[PDB]
């Protein structure tokens, strides 16, 4: 990560520049995996008998 | 007082910014008095007698 001065402008206002570089990278295939369609909305209705 | 440089344009024109910042506080009102319609104009015409 970079910070940089880039100048005033005529508004007496300043400006700064911010730059992040970065990659990523998988070397072999087997080190991933996914699992798709995944539901997460369902809810169980259990049975229950009080006292 | 400050001075700040701001950038050159493609004019090859340098830019400054200078800036000062103050203000003014009367702690007590009977620190302050003022006189106003003060006439400067007016002379005096004064009787002559020469020998």
């Amino acid at each position: 990560l970079s910070v940089r001065f880039m100048g005033i402008n005529r508004n007496a206002i300043a400006s700064y520049l911010i730059s992040l570089y970065c990659s990523l990278a998988v070397l072999t295939d087997d080190a991933l995996a996914v699992l798709d369609d995944v539901e997460v909305d369902k809810y169980h209705d259990y049975p229950v008998n009080y006292k």
